[PDB]
């Protein structure tokens, strides 16, 4: 009866992505919507009768601190609580807002910010450094990482950073506003670092390949010259990092609020930022960290380089 937008978050492990194998995030969401009585059962079976859309089709294993979806529901009392009561702890609806009927979240959002949490031995040189959990990131290596990541900034032909895309395809070009790596931190004897990237839009496997290539370079499996060569017309076999560390941090609506905001209303989750950071630190990060500690996801992939 009313078109709403939802701010939600989830740990991606144990799912096969957001949309569409294991269950998906939307499977849990739909079930929670049906059980709570926000939508009738047929709206859950056919996700078009409630006009359901999602901003980011996060891949298998990928987490999200600020996923955004839009749909029509029965605005039942305490709707946020009710929906959450049918969800596991690792999926939370953080915010809800009533929007105009014509609002399409996927078609209206601009830039996305992702982070990538990884063990620091992903930057350990294969010839000079230890290759296990005992490795500690040096200041010089971090400088190298940030120097390389900075080269991604601006507009480039990113055809080598996805699949089945030609160099002459205009849609292969993408815009990177920012990319860097934060200072490392230790948790339970393991050192991690957070890579953050902001882009106007991303192609399939793009961030994982951007990270993978820099990892290959820093570790010494590829010369630095391959980076600048990668945005040329030539094809480059770019390594694809695991999806475990990848987290969707924010879906931006700044350009939407400017261009459309003045049949449309401004969308802003600034008030829910506390819950966003809380869920990331309490449910997203610890699962990634624990998984790396016990299953050695990154280490296994690094072996294949
Ligand atoms: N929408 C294309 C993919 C973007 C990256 C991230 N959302 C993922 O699927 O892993």
């Amino acid at each position: 009866k009313r078109k709403i937008v939802l701010l939600m978050a989830y740990s991606g492990k144990g799912y096969h992505g957001m949309q569409r194998q294991f269950k998906t995030i939307e499977d849990d969401l739909v079930s929670a919507l049906v059980r709570s009585g926000c939508i009738p059962e047929n709206h859950g079976e056919d996700m078009r009768k409630m006009s359901f859309q999602r901003c980011a089709r996060t891949d298998k294993g990928v987490s999200a601190a600020g996923q955004v979806v839009s749909l029509k529901v029965w605005l039942i009392d305490d709707i946020l609580e009710k929906i959450n009561s049918h969800l596991p702890s690792h999926i939370r609806i953080l915010g809800l807002k009533r929007v105009t009927g014509g609002f399409n979240s996927k078609n209206r959002c601009d830039a996305r910010t992702y982070c990538y949490l990884l063990p620091t031995f992903a930057f350990a040189h294969k010839d000079r450094d230890v290759q296990d959990e005992t490795y500690r990131l040096s200041a010089e290596t971090l400088q190298q990482v940030n120097r390389l990541l900075a080269c991604y900034k601006g507009t480039h032909n990113f055809h080598n950073f996805t699949s089945q895309k030609g160099p002459q395809d205009p849609s292969a070009c993408r815009y990177i506003l920012e990319m860097y790596c934060e200072e490392p931190f230790v948790r339970e004897g393991l050192e991690f670092a957070v890579i953050r990237v902001k882009g106007q839009s991303f192609m399939m496997h793009q961030i994982r390949k951007m990270v993978g290539l820099v990892v290959a370079i820093v570790k010494g499996y590829a010369p630095e010259s391959v980076l600048e060569r990668s945005w040329g017309t030539e094809k480059v076999d770019v390594p694809k990092a695991p999806g475990l560390g990848l987290v969707l941090e924010r879906v931006h609506f700044e350009k939407y609020n400017q261009r459309f905001g003045n049949l449309h209303e401004p969308l802003d989750w600034a008030q829910e930022e506390g819950k966003v950071a809380a869920f990331k630190e309490e449910h997203i990060y610890p699962t990634i960290i624990g998984t790396e500690r016990d299953e050695r996801s990154m280490a296994q992939w690094l072996s294949t380089l």
